[PDB]
């Protein structure tokens, strides 16, 4: 009863490519974003999973909490440069705790890579998760910088 | 009467990593942005040039501007998706003319690798790195969104 600690997420393997898949479908379709089919992720997950430059953390047992972590080099640092690519939890307290235990646990993993910055990009409307990447460790702003570091993209 | 009305960014390769780390070094210290030396930087595109993670395209002969682009796997795309690291070129109409030039040719390239998403982070300061962008079909706001996407990140 008292034995257990707090659970630490574990590295998704190759084996876990169709679980890691369906989670991925699930979180999208119940917050209605698009999402390719199970197949088409599960078959990717069995390329990535096998490397690697991305990385997935699960949390629960079974999981209910996942990060997904790139990894890519730059020239302006010996080690990978990381990004967060994603953070998909439960919303609500459970989730909440999930989500914090998975963010440190992508931190450790990205030191132990040689990587010294984790990036994250962001929908302004979103004050649930500005706020909860703000209070652990995270800024959009550089200390000499006087406003918001903005995402942009084109679609190619 | 031979020649083509505009020139085409070349590639940088292994034989250039000194080039490139002069440019680098000398772009950051004459703006005043903190740089590692030239050594380190040579060392570090000696092995980068040579591979397909990160790619350095050089405009002008001899070469006056360059573009930084990343490359990494993610969950919901068959292709990698890239990041323009840096797209460093003089102030002024030349440079303005050099940087359009390197951008084209960097999306044709990411175009080139199956690539279907450029990304960019852009100080908000920045207003003429800004329009620049906007002006070349870059957008910070999701399609159905308010307001700015945001960069954050926490050093390691
Ligand atoms: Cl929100």
């Amino acid at each position: 009863d008292d034995s257990a600690s707090v659970e630490v997420p574990r590295r998704a393997t190759p084996a876990d490519a169709a679980t890691v898949a369906q989670m991925l479908h699930d979180f999208n379709t119940e917050f209605g974003a698009p999402t390719p089919g199970t197949d088409e992720l599960a078959s990717r997950l069995s390329h990535l999973l096998a490397g690697e430059d991305v990385v997935v953390l699960l949390a629960g047992e079974p999981p209910t909490g996942l990060a997904v972590l790139s990894f890519r080099p730059n020239v302006w640092y010996p080690g990978p440069v990381a990004i967060l690519d994603e953070l998909y939890v439960r919303p609500g307290r459970r989730g909440h705790r999930l989500g914090s235990a998975l963010l440190a646990a992508s931190c450790g993993l990205v030191r132990s890579r040689g990587g010294a910055l984790l990036e994250i990009n962001v929908d302004g409307e979103d004050t649930d998760a500005r706020r909860f990447y703000e209070a652990r460790g995270f800024t959009n702003t550089e200390p000499n910088g006087t406003e918001p570091m903005l995402y942009y993209y084109r679609e190619l």
